[PDB]
């Protein structure tokens, strides 16, 4: 058993749940390759049996009447279509633990308050969209986000899925060149490449807000248009420094990722759109400071006057911090829920005090859980983690298209 | 099997295959990983032997002919008459180079090739030893313009004791208990600052006060130097435009130089193997200054910033810790000492990756040590994929003597 110590602290731990890995990582003895992005009817039945007595084993039902009963359930299910389907509380306690179990999230304390849609009875396109944006508007809440994941229906034997080609419900458009350069956020160029050929007639600012690319079974992808009083957005602004309005920049205030899947006792969701709110260094260090990003960190650098020839005056690290204190005075300025990397490193902490207690451990990847900026400065930098697999889980998928 | 590997902002792709060539075993398996953790006989001697000097003849080219399966079977024969072998100085030369090249958590490999070796082998007493240290000391410093350099006490040998150095670095500040609770000096090094006391010291009372050394011969006790004052290159602290920092009081010393790591050549071991290179500004203004059980002045620097300490959100933290790397690196280009800073050392590190690359078909990097403890993601290496794996020689830990 795994004996991590807080070198803040000097405290000990042993590693107790990293024993029951359901999977293997990417690492052996021989290298690790722990900063990698990306590392059948008994089968599905094993997976399905281990979540259920997990289900009844949380809720203290270890060997009750009710238990032997939803087992045998799940057999016949399975024995009569392979594919078998999730009770409605199986399917929340499902969601929860995906969360829970994600080793590079660093929210992880606010777990326990999730809000579960179940979408499983979609059937069309704009049956998908609606839900969408009952979700979009149940989460922003005016500013006061909430937590929230919709779950459509599992996949089907010999059929298509739903998708989501968005990789976020809200992402702003990117836009090529005459001279090879990108007009907005360029992570996106390959997703506004297709909704523009998708039938999306297209803006040209730095901020466009892009359409939904939705997809039924097998009748192909539909697009859809946003009511942009359901999309909550921040104007940028500086509490000390008055030229900063004057850049233009704005973020959105929900964070909702789409293109990942959910799997649960051996079934795998397509399609699950979840929200939380923003940390601000993921907007102003990731998502406005990245070179292939909006890149604004120079002519931040060049309005504060600083010597931007030079790496030792450290225009970078300076222009990068005011970018983040501007996220954080905008959001608070506006109400929209927003966490700074003190904060959030400081809750998980907490949360590792919780799970040590709760559960014999915590799956965290150290690489992704300290902030991209003053990772020294937070109490995570010092404390050294166990990265591992468990289930139930959320996975990447292949790009739909 | 190769371990794909990209860089997220170039979007370009290698192939680790040094990778195979793993000599050890890390901590991790595909059960889960400890990438994150501080701290995880004639027969074996012999293969790690050959190993080593078919790399060594392969390094200049020429390689399986004259003089090589002539040292082979010459070091296969010096092990059977003694066990111990010993190592030709252009060996050792060698081998120290490859140490450095290949520790994981070095930013600074860049400079590899460049590594002044002082062959000590002959050494055979303490103040020999602590000769052999000044002179070190005196060649790397030079006078501000820095050289990495290494000098290599006598390998571990059965029969006798080890030449071992006690502290930590060769420069440390002392750390004294004061009754408060509090430490005046450098927290770290409390220990180091017990027993040197308990061997004679006589110690003082400033936050800046440096060590004596105390120094190991075999099956003898170790003895108490004192390194001649002007032989330590320090560093007083000032801000460039914040006048108010110079009050602070604050120094650092211009050579860091570790003494107390193992270096591991084809199965020799030495104990006793100090080597200094130059400070990256990040080590000095956030792990030194800014650790909480370190020297600890952000808070206190932050105040007189009159930031706002009193709430997270205004990250009083980050931007106090911004200008304490400012005075740090000002304080070091004015006194003319040899400095980097972490933009510098980690732009260098990926040309080092894209030598390595060509050279050898990779390099073992640790993420988590490379990638500065402040701005990760404002330098290249945050988003370069790296494969972690042990390769001898190699820079080892050890126990304390004590
Ligand atoms: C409510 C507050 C939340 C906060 C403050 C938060 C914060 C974060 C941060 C900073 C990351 C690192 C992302 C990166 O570096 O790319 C992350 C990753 C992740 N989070 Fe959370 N998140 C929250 C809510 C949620 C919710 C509601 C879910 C799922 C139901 C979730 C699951 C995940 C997953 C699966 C990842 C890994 C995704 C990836 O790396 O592709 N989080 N989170
Ligand atoms: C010349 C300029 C050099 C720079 C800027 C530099 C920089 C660094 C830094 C920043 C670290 C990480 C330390 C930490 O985060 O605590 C490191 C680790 C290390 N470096 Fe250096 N270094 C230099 C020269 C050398 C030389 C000459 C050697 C050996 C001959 C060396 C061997 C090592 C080793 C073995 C480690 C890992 C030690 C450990 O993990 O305990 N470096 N280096
Ligand atoms: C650029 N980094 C690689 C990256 C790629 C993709 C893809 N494709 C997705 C990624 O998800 C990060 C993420 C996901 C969900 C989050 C939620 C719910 C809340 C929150 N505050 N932050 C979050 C961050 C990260
Ligand atoms: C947005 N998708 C394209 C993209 C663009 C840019 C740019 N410019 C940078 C990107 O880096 C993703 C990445 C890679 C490695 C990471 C490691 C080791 C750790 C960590 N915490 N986050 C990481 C994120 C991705
Ligand atoms: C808190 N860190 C744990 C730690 C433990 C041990 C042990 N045992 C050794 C450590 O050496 C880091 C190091 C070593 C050599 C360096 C050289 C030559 C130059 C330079 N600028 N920085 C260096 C940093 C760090
Ligand atoms: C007790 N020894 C003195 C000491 C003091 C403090 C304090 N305050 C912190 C210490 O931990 C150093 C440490 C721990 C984990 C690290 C990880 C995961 C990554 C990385 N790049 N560097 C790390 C450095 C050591
Ligand atoms: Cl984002
Ligand atoms: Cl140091
Ligand atoms: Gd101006
Ligand atoms: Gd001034
Ligand atoms: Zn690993
Ligand atoms: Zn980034
Ligand atoms: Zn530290």
């Amino acid at each position: 058993f795994p004996r991590v110590k807080n070198w803040e602290v000097g405290s000990i731990t042993y590693d107790t749940l990293s024993a029951q890995a359901q999977q293997d990582g990417p690492c052996t003895p021989r290298r690790c390759l722990g900063s990698l992005v990306f590392p059948a009817p008994e089968q599905l039945l094993s997976q399905a049996r281990d979540f259920i007595n997990q289900y009844y084993s949380s809720i203290k039902r270890s060997g009750s009447q009710a238990h032997e009963q939803r087992l045998q359930e799940v057999e016949a299910e399975v024995a009569a279509t392979g594919t078998y389907q999730l009770r409605e509380s199986e399917l929340v306690f499902g969601a929860k633990q995906a969360w829970r179990n994600a080793p590079r999230c660093v929210g992880r304390i606010q777990w326990g308050k999730l809000q579960v849609f179940d979408a499983r009875d979609c059937r069309s396109a704009q049956e998908m969209f609606t839900y969408i944006c009952n979700h979009i508007k149940y989460a922003t809440n005016r500013g006061n986000l909430r937590s929230a994941i919709t779950v459509f229906p599992q996949r089907c034997p010999g059929r298509g899925d739903f998708r989501i080609w968005n990789s976020q419900l809200v992402r702003y458009a990117g836009y090529r060149q005459q001279d090879g350069s990108v007009r907005g956020d360029p992570a996106n160029v390959e997703i506004t490449e297709l909704c523009i050929q998708h039938g999306w007639t297209p803006g040209n600012g730095r901020f466009d807000v892009l359409p939904l690319l939705l997809q039924a079974p097998d009748e192909p992808p539909e697009l859809f248009l946003l009511p942009p009083e359901l999309v909550l957005e921040v104007p940028l602004e500086h509490p000390t420094l008055e030229w900063f309005a004057a850049l233009g920049l704005r973020w959105y205030a929900l964070p909702a990722v789409s293109n990942m899947l959910l799997e649960i006792g051996g079934l795998e969701f397509p399609a699950a759109p979840f929200s939380g709110w923003y940390m601000s260094t993921e907007i102003g260090t990731r998502n406005l400071c990245d070179p292939h990003r909006y890149n604004i960190l120079e002519d931040v650098a060049v309005c504060m006057d600083l010597d931007t020839r030079t790496t030792s005056s450290l225009w970078k690290d300076k222009a990068a911090v005011e970018i983040n204190v501007a996220v954080l005075h905008s959001y608070q300025l506006a109400k929209v829920t927003i966490v700074d990397h003190h904060a959030a490193t400081a809750s998980f902490m907490k949360h590792l005090e919780n799970e040590q207690k709760a559960r014999g451990g915590c799956p965290a990847d150290w690489a992704w859980i300290v902030p991209p900026i003053s990772g020294s400065l937070t109490p995570v930098f010092h404390q050294e983690m166990v990265n591992y697999f468990l289930s139930p889980a959320f996975r990447y998928q292949p790009d739909p298209w």
